[PDB]
C-alpha cells in the first residue's frame, strides 16, 4: 500500500482509503483565468486521520515519484464546517471558513478548499478519476470518521 | 467524459517545417536535471509527446541551412504551453565540428544522447543539458528510445524514417 510512507509525513493517518500511482497537480489562477501547473506529480492518496482543534478528519497527499516533494491537503466534512459557523461564529468571524467542494470538469478532479483556493488534479486511470470524485464527495457530504 | 479532439495538424502551427509525424504518445511529463543539486527539477510541461521529421531540404523554390532534421514536441493538455527540442544526427554534428569549426566555436554543439533509466527516457541536449521524460504508456518508453537512437545514429533522412 503506502501507509508507512504517508505516516512519515502525517503521523495522524489512521487508515488509507484510496491511492493512485499517477496524479498531476494544477492550481487555478483567477487573474489570468487559467490553470498553472504545480511541481507535484506522483502517488495520490486519500486517508482517514485520527483527530480525537484539528478539523481535518481526512487528508489528501501527493508524493512525487522522482524527487522528495510532497503536496498535502486537509479534507473537512461540510457538517464540521457548518457546525463551526453555527456554534462557533466568533472564531469563524475571525478566520472565515467556507465548505470545500469537488467537481469533475474535463479530465480534472477539481477541489475548492476552506479558503476558496481551487486545485485541479489530473489522473490517468479514468476509473480512478470517478472513484476519487465519489470518495471525496462522500467524505464531504457525510458525518466524520469511522 | 466528452469528446473534444479533432484530427488536425496542430504541430504545424508551432513548427511549420513538420513534414511527417513519426511517433506520438498521449501522456508525457518533462523534467530537467540540475547538476548543481544533483536532482530532477519538474518543468511546466506535460501532455502529448510527438517526434516528427522536418523538411529542411534545399531543393525547393520556397527559399529566397537548417540542421534540425527531426523535432520533438510536448503539447500541454491542461494549458496552451509547448516544449520544443530539435534532433540532429550525430553524423551532422561530427561533420560540423570538422568543416565548420568557426560557427561551432561560436555556438558549440555536441552529439545528443538517449537512454532509458527505470521509468524515465533521458535525453541529452546538443548543449549537454539533460532532460527526463516520464511516459505513462510503458511500451512507449522503449519505442521512443529506439526511435531517437535510430535518428541519432543514422544519416539524415528526408522522408519516411
Amino acid at each position: 500500500l503506502n501507509f508507512n510512507v504517508i505516516g512519515r509525513y502525517d503521523p495522524k493517518i489512521k487508515q488509507l482509503l484510496f491511492h493512485t500511482p499517477h496524479a498531476s497537480l494544477y492550481k487555478w489562477d483567477f487573474k489570468k483565468d487559467e490553470w498553472n501547473k504545480l511541481e507535484y506529480q506522483g502517488v495520490l492518496a486519500i486517508y482517514l486521520r485520527d483527530v480525537s482543534k484539528d478539523i481535518y478528519n481526512y487528508g489528501l497527499i501527493i508524493l512525487n515519484r522522482i524527487n522528495p516533494d510532497n503536496f498535502s491537503m486537509g479534507i473537512v466534512p461540510n457538517s464540521v464546517v457548518n457546525k463551526r459557523k453555527v456554534f462557533n461564529a466568533e472564531e469563524d468571524t475571525l478566520n472565515p471558513l467556507e465548505c470545500m467542494g469537488v467537481e469533475v470538469k474535463d479530465e480534472l478532479v477539481i477541489i475548492k478548499n476552506l479558503k476558496h483556493e481551487v486545485y485541479g488534479i489530473w489522473i490517468h486511470t479514468v476509473s480512478d478519476r470517478q472513484n476519487i470524485y465519489e470518495l471525496i464527495k462522500y467524505l464531504l457530504e457525510n458525518e466524520p470518521k469511522d
